[PDB]
């Protein structure tokens, strides 16, 4: 079915680096991303979770970025959705996402351990994580 993901990444694309971040007690959040041409997104989010958070990152991502995108997550929960390739899911964020990717061209979707020096990853980390953490 309809769609795919590439299976490297797009030479010369604008690649987002995407994270959230959510404080479990209060439940405030942010989502965002910082991109390689210097882009940037900060989204504060309400009544939200990690998983939320990540999800709603990616979804900005394809949002604002043209019909051929390379992202940048850290989030396997996530990663395990998109790969699976859901026709429909029970989650509006779910279908929203996939709404998107169907309307892209090309996407890459690479994940990235957490926290363990990947420039970009770091970058947008910093970003979400202030005043949550
Ligand atoms: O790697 C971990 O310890 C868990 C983890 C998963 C994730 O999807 O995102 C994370 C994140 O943005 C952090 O700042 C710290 C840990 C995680
Ligand atoms: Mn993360
Ligand atoms: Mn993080």
């Amino acid at each position: 079915l309809w769609y795919q993901l590439e299976k490297e990444p797009i030479v010369g694309a604008e690649t987002f680096y995407v994270d959230g971040a959510a404080n479990r007690e209060t439940k405030l959040g942010k989502a965002g991303y910082v991109t390689n041409k210097g882009r940037q997104k900060v989204v504060p989010l309400t009544n939200t979770t990690n998983q939320k958070t990540e999800l709603q990152a990616i979804y900005l991502a394809l949002q604002d970025s043209g019909l051929e995108v390379n992202i940048v997550t850290d989030s396997q929960y996530a990663l395990g959705i998109i790969q699976a390739q859901p026709d429909k899911s029970e989650s509006e964020l779910v279908n929203q996402i996939i709404e998107q990717l169907i309307k892209k061209e090309k996407v890459y979707l690479a994940w990235v351990p957490a926290h363990k020096g990947i420039g970009g990853n770091e970058q947008v980390d910093k970003l979400v994580s202030a005043g949550i953490r």
